[PDB]
Parts: C-alpha cells; sequence; structure tokens
C-alpha cells in the first residue's frame, strides 16, 4: 500500500467542460470548486452509446438557470451536468436506467457552495458547469430496477475515458 497523493490542479475551473461557452462568473453563489479527484457518480436513463460519444452535455449553458440553489431546489435547464460523491445515491433514483461512474477535475460543490441544511444536501452533489467531456466518464453500470442494484457482468467502460492521475 501507499499513502493517496494530492490531485493535479488545473488553472482553468471548467477544464472539464463539454460546454465551454460556459459563463463561470454568472455562476451564483461565489462557487466552492470541489479539490478532489475521486471517482464521482450519475443517474442517468440515457444509455452509454450516447453518452460514451457526446459525453455529458448541460440543458442549456446561455439561458438556463445559473443560480445553484435554486437549480438543485427546482430542476430547471441549467448548465450544470449534476454528478455525486455517492456511489449508492442510484438506490434512491427510481426508475434511472443507469449509473455512471466519473473521473473528472473540478466541479462544484454543492454542499460547500450553498451549506448542508437544503433538502437536497443529502444527494452530497457536485455540480459540472459545462458539463462533462466523455474523456472524464469512466464507464456505467445498468441498474435493475426490481432491487435497486448493480447489474455488475453488464457494466461497460468508455472506450474514450483518458486517465490524468
Amino acid at each position: 500500500k501507499a499513502a493517496a497523493p494530492a490531485c493535479p490542479r488545473f488553472d482553468d475551473p471548467v477544464h472539464a467542460a463539454a460546454d465551454p461557452r460556459v459563463d463561470v462568473e454568472r455562476i451564483t453563489p461565489d462557487p466552492v470548486w470541489r479539490t478532489t479527484c475521486g471517482t464521482l457518480y450519475r443517474s442517468d436513463s440515457r444509455g452509454p452509446a450516447v453518452v460514451f460519444e457526446q459525453g455529458f452535455l448541460p440543458k442549456d449553458v446561455i439561458d438556463g438557470q445559473y443560480d445553484i440553489e435554486s437549480y438543485v431546489l427546482v430542476n430547471q435547464p441549467s448548465p450544470y451536468v449534476s454528478t455525486t460523491y455517492d456511489h449508492d445515491l442510484y438506490k434512491t433514483w427510481y426508475k434511472s436506467g443507469y449509473n455512471y461512474y466519473i473521473d473528472a477535475p473540478g466541479g462544484v460543490d454543492v454542499n460547500k457552495t450553498i451549506g448542508d441544511r437544503h433538502k437536497a444536501a443529502d444527494q452530497v452533489e457536485v455540480a459540472f458547469p459545462g458539463g462533462i467531456r466523455t474523456e472524464f466518464v469512466i464507464g456505467v453500470c445498468p441498474v435493475d430496477k426490481k432491487t435497486r442494484t448493480e447489474k455488475m457482468s453488464e457494466c461497460v467502460g468508455n472506450p474514450h475515458y483518458e486517465p490524468w492521475h
């Protein structure tokens, strides 16, 4: 065994963005950026044939909801792609077909940015402004809806994943 090293840090806080038109100055409140580099997760019903080709693009970088609290509590079209620190959050997301595995720098740590007292705090979210390029999507495991478990023999790695640390 070895003690883990610190994480590489990019000067650009939206280095990972799949849509670089995102306007970081429009983020409210002042974002607290994630500085760790552990695996993150995303429940999504969209299939890996799509996500592995385009990454995770956000719904609306131009006119979407740039306020983090508004976005996490009301879910309007936004510049953000939500992810979570919690590998098991898929169990609460009923009917989501897939648990995506992500290795991406940055992202806005939601609970560090707006506190942990709001109703979405248990989602321990990290919001990626501009989304997430496919090179930072490790892979995916399909979810069995009736037992809320991963179909681990059916996990698939993203051929485009590029390890960076």
